[PDB]
């Protein structure tokens, strides 16, 4: 039997890295403000203990810079910085035992945006940044004193893609404009926790450190105007490690979605000439019992 608290110490793990991503197409068109809610399943080697947490994550940023270059393109830099926190619980199966786990977690950190032939046309297109994190984590087993540590770290990210302008038409009813993007994105997720030691003398490291998350996949926007424009994406996220957990003993229990299919779609609308808001829905699948079900409502206002 694998005690439950390794369920959450993983768990946390895990969360402090994918806790503050931001996916590529989410910073476009000054004053952003982005914020989630999301449930996530989850298991250990154990084949014995399942994890399903809760979180809410709010980001917001701007930004600073916007210089157009005649040569190559038109940049962007701006900051963000956001706070989030998760709640989480693990049961075994087996054993029956219990345990539960919560993270509240700050960051701060710069962007960067490229496009050479202009955004709404068709071109190239990169983006990147790279931020600091600082978590503070609690593990608590059923009928167990609680147990405290931190966890923070730099995540950093970089990927592009290519906008294409497919179709564009006009109802007698208005104006759509029918768009496809493949893209690859990379994130290195750099959070370790502390070495914690328990109230019973266990000592807990963490697995995973370094992860490469790795984004391949197509996105088809429907732009029309009389705006609003809904999209549908499909990713293949692969990881370069799975994260997990470390023993004084050194053993090792570890979380694996190595490879996992990712869904994305949602609704954007220009709602004055500077505000806008729109809406999303992002669900991943990996082995059995592995699943984020994400929605976010994200509210951008232009100068």
């Amino acid at each position: 039997q694998y005690r439950p608290e390794n369920g959450s110490y993983a768990t946390n793990m895990t969360l402090a890295n994918s806790l503050f991503l931001m996916d590529l197409n989410e910073r476009k068109q000054s004053v952003w403000m982005r914020i989630t809610g999301g449930r996530s399943s989850g298991k250990l080697n154990d084949g014995q203990n399942k994890t399903t947490t809760n979180q809410f994550i709010n980001q917001l940023g701007g930004d600073i810079y916007k210089f157009h270059a005649e040569q190559l393109g038109d940049f962007t830099l701006g900051i963000m910085g956001g706070y989030a926190n998760a709640k989480g619980k693990t049961i075994n199966y087996t054993s029956n035992k219990a345990a539960r786990n919560t993270l509240d977690g700050y960051s701060v950190g710069v962007y960067g945006t490229w496009y050479q032939n202009g955004e709404n046309a068709t071109g190239l297109f990169a983006e990147t940044w790279m931020q600091y994190n600082w978590f503070n984590a609690s593990v608590k087993g059923d009928g167990l004193e609680e147990e405290k540590y931190n966890l923070n770290g730099l995540t950093a990210s970089a990927g592009g893609g290519y906008n294409l302008n497919v179709h564009t038409w006009t109802s007698p009813e208005i104006t759509g404009e029918f768009w496809l993007q493949p893209h690859l994105q990379a994130v290195w997720m750099g959070v370790t926790p502390d070495t914690h030691q328990e109230d019973n003398g266990t000592v807990v490291q963490g697995a995973g450190k370094n992860n490469i998350q790795t984004k391949a996949g197509i996105r088809a926007s429907w732009k029309v105007k009389s705006e609003f424009s809904p999209y549908i994406e499909a990713n293949w996220i692969h990881n370069t490690h799975e994260f997990g957990v470390k023993m004084s003993d050194d053993s090792q229990l570890l979380s694996g979605s190595r490879n996992q299919g990712e869904i994305k779609t949602g609704i954007e609308g220009v709602i004055t000439q500077n505000l806008s808001v729109n809406g999303g829905v992002a669900y991943q699948a990996g082995g059995h019992g592995s699943n984020a079900i994400s929605g976010a409502l994200g509210i951008k206002y232009s100068f």
